């Protein structure tokens, strides 16, 4: 028994945000019917393919546990089909532009008329009511709109995008929270709701720690845990000093700790010829004696220039630089093992190659080999929530229109009618 | 009616990941009782305070819509009190070290006996059964473990952390999905489950697109949309040109498009003195004619060297450099409007200062002013999901043990018993 067994999802989504939401629902047991445009379908199918005329890894890794039906929703027969499907549905998920679904003939009011129990879930770029609510947002545009780009990277370089899908998949996971919340009250009210997530808002949620920083900066004029708080440390491209004297918006802090304890990205053996030969090393305020033992600096234990966070503000980047010299002949795994002996939070920069072939992630079901006889097997990320009572069973992504007839038969249509729909090119 | 009205949460969490989960449940109506250590409580209270002896902004921005009780769980009386609270709870939430809750007297097995309906939810560093299951993980350590640092930043720079809480808040939002899914299944089964989210796995879920890229690279030996795919553009430390000939793990691509169309971060007027005077500019394949119009390059519309993705691969960075020269005397909002009249979605980098005081975000309830009559008002981020049926009502964060006696009275304790517990230093 899986959490969303019996939950029927009408899935209009494409690209990444929406599809990530409905795929993860499918991993938890939902019956996901992906409605695709006749003859082309989700643009990810043909987006950066690795084999010619085979659905891409972009498509397969975001569309497992779904069935595909092709539908021309601009036809009268298509609209009648939708109406029938909505009456069988628990959740409708879409990421069209503002007002698109209303123009297709299906307002929220009309949807409620068709099915009082159906939840309507949307991914948007900007929140409804925002000055910016209508225009488009790709992955990195949301990262920029939500404060992530401005606070990511280095003080002497540009705003920097995250490799993680802070815009797309993050918004999809946020929409999943919204949909599940709507399911929970429906047990009381018996009624579906409209739920929407703007990509800017999903990013801003994760950037909450930097809105803390903005207020601290306004109130106090300094962020003591940032590199720029160290006198004479940070400079711009042209050699101008960067101190909090002149800083009015949360700056980029390089590899500083964020919402963690102070930390830094330190080089390990092989860093010149291996881009990922680094650890993240933390200096937790309650672990200074342990650190002093590790690096053989007993004289730093009782010295007030070193043994409080306040004392270290003027030299912390010097301390990271010295710690780094201890790792010069050790790889990242052996530095991680060394720090762990002291209980010091520290871990490796894992490469994508290391992650793809890691035995442990395959053991726990986080990296999963999907069985696909048509395209060949591939890896995907599984469910990142682990449950005592069940396990996902991940199955291959559908071919375009693979399940059209199967789905129409479930709506009780006879063979003659299915033949008519094909002949009319409705399906 | 709010989704989680009547859901009683026994909240052991501290720092960021756990508290972000329980706060957002509170925003959706949950009754959150935060169990804190007598005398000190959640470390965020005293972490980077902006005023002496006043709860920090880290604390207040992650602990609205909660009540605080102080409890010594090392005492037999405290353990008995916990047993009573567990019997009235729907969800227990924790982010202690591995085994820590077992050691304080409450194994999953014991918990099930006390209350067959209760859900136990945990934030972990690595998943149960992982080779690294006993490693301590916070924020940037998790960004490193889950593939984000390896794939964020520049090819000639270090692995780079996101300013967004990819580790902590992201893991908390993933746990909330798990909890809501456990509630769904409990409606059918009548039984609670154990759910857990590892920070590595929450990060890797958002890094799915780079696991796409790792398989593409292994299968084909190139990622055509990356800057390194342009011959003689990207160089290493020593001045040698990088190419995918010798790249076997997904590299850092600077400000390339990720899951979006090809893009780059482009300077606008004032970039030397304003760190956030930038726009993200996307070159979507079927927008090339509009882009040619915008930048007055009519020759490029019909030239096969320029008018397809494939043709642009050997010079895309040159094209970006050229487009950037057109923005040198325009600010990021002027550039965005100029692109928008050609139908081109361009995105400004929003500073934290701009976001904190943006009218629109306060209009839609995404940035919210909390009325805090104890500490003075502050801003926070609200619910990033917007519902037709209700609005969150955000109330200020609790003082340490502010609600101890209130909570004990709800358990059925009389004033004499409560007085005894205070005297014995159990609360
Ligand atoms: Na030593």
């Amino acid at each position: 028994t899986k959490p969303l067994d019996g939950i029927n999802v009408l899935d209009f989504t494409h690209v990444q945000a929406g599809p990530a939401c409905t795929q993860m629902m499918g991993f938890l047991g939902a019956n996901v019917i992906k409605i695709e445009r006749r003859g082309s379908g989700d643009m990810t199918r043909g987006f950066l393919q690795d084999k010619p005329n085979v659905d891409s890894l972009y498509f397969t890794m975001f569309n497992c546990n779904k069935r595909s039906i092709e539908l021309d929703m601009k036809t009268p027969e298509g609209k009648e089909l939708l109406e029938q499907m909505i009456k069988k549905a628990d959740v409708m998920v879409e990421n069209f532009g503002p007002g698109a679904l209303d123009r297709m003939g299906f307002t929220w009011e009309y949807i409620q008329e068709l099915n009082p129990r159906v939840i309507l879930a949307s991914v948007k770029g900007y929140a409804e009511g925002h000055a910016n609510e209508h225009l488009k947002v790709y992955e990195n545009v949301a990262q920029c709109s939500g404060g992530a780009a401005a606070t990511t990277g280095f003080w002497d370089g540009p705003p920097t995008v995250s490799g993680a899908a802070l815009g797309d998949s993050n918004s999809g996971m946020h929409l999943m929270i919204g949909i599940l919340a709507a399911l929970e009250i429906r047990h009381k009210t018996g009624r579906g709701q409209k739920v929407a997530v703007a990509m800017q808002d999903a990013v801003l949620n994760l950037v909450r720690i930097k809105l803390r920083d903005q207020q601290r900066l306004e109130r106090t004029g300094i962020l003591a845990e940032y590199p720029q708080a160290q006198p004479n440390f940070a400079f711009d491209r042209d050699g101008n000093p960067l101190s909090f004297d002149n800083i009015t918006s949360v700056p980029r802090g390089g590899n500083a700790g964020g919402g963690g304890q102070p930390g830094w990205m330190l080089k390990c053996k092989g860093w010149e010829t291996d881009a990922d030969s680094y650890v993240y090393f933390t200096i937790a305020a309650n672990m200074w004696p342990q650190i002093c033992d590790m690096i053989d600096k007993p004289e730093w234990k009782d010295d007030p220039a070193y043994n409080t966070f306040e004392g270290r503000v003027d030299k912390l980047m010097d301390i990271f630089s010295f710690i780094e010299t201890k790792f010069a002949d050790k790889d990242k795994f052996e530095v991680t093992e060394w720090a762990a002996q002291y209980g010091i939070p520290c871990g490796p920069v894992m490469s994508m190659k290391e992650l793809a072939h890691d035995p442990s992630l395959q053991k726990v079901g986080t990296v999963v080999e999907v069985v696909d006889e048509i395209r060949g097997n591939h890896l995907t990320v599984g469910a990142p929530f682990k449950f005592s009572g069940f396990q996902p069973e991940i199955t291959r992504a559908p071919l375009l229109g693979e399940h059209t007839d199967e789905v129409l038969k479930e709506l009780g249509l006879d063979d003659a009618k299915i033949k008519e729909l094909h002949a009319k090119q409705v399906v």
